[PDB]
């Protein structure tokens, strides 16, 4: 009895933008039938990947897959946004001592400068960051909630906070 599948996305983000593609694969059961389930109803989609163009809110919501009598996967949450900011996570739930990264992203991919992001009010510092994205090793301290701000065409913006936990 292999071990339960496992699903992942690319991008690893699990909050888009309407509109973004994100695709989503199940896991390695051997070296060696898939079915996947939006929202808990068997997606007539039966291949091992399952491509979402085009993101609609109405994609947004959870998600498993499965081979034949080896039970599901673990549910994986997406979720389709509307607006200028939007800060994704690598992962909402971060095992301790894992990476955890974030992006603050702009619509359409839209140039944002001056961005901050912040962890309970206050700002982190010494992350790695790069244009694209900021990493840190999972601490129980990095524990909170989250949300970036920017500049965007002359103006200030900030996203939706975000709660990321870090299970020690
Ligand atoms: C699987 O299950 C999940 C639940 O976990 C469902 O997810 C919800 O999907 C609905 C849409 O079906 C989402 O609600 C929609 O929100 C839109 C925008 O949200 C507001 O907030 C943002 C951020 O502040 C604003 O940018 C935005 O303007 C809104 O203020 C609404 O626009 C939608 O309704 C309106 O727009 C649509 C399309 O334009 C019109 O058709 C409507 O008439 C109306 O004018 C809608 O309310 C909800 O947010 C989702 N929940 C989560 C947590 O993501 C999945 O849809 C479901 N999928 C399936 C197939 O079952
Ligand atoms: C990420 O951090 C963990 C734990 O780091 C500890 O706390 C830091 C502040 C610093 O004081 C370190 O010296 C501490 O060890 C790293 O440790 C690994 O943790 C796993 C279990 O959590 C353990 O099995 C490994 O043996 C640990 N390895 C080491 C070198 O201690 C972890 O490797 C770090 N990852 C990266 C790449 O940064
Ligand atoms: C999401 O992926 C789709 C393809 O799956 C991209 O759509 C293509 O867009 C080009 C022009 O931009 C068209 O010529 C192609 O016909 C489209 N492909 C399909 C299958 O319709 C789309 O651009 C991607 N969106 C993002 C945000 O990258
Ligand atoms: C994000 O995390 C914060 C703090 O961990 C949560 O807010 C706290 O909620 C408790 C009650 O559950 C309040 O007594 C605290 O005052 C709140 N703290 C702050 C700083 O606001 C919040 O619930 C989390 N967000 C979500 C959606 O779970």
């Amino acid at each position: 009895v292999p071990q339960k599948p496992k699903v992942s996305l690319n991008p690893p983000w699990n909050r888009i933008f309407k509109g973004e593609n994100v695709t989503l694969t199940c896991n390695g059961n051997n070296f060696f039938s898939t079915k996947w389930f939006h929202n808990g109803s068997l997606s007539e989609e039966t291949n091992s990947s399952l491509n979402i163009v085009n993101a609609k809110f109405e994609d947004s919501g959870e998600y498993k897959c499965q081979h034949q009598q080896v039970n599901e996967s673990e549910p994986v949450y997406l979720e389709v946004f509307s607006d200028w900011l939007l800060l994704q996570a690598s992962a909402e739930v971060v095992m301790e001592g894992q990476p955890l990264f974030l992006r603050c992203h702009g619509w359409r991919n839209w140039d944002v400068y001056k961005v901050i992001y912040y962890k309970d009010g206050e700002a982190l510092k010494y992350w790695y960051e790069n244009h694209n994205i900021s990493i840190t090793n999972a601490t129980v301290e990095d524990s909170g909630t989250y949300y970036c701000t920017g500049k965007v065409w002359q103006l200030d913006y900030e996203s939706e906070p975000l709660n990321i936990t870090v299970c020690k």
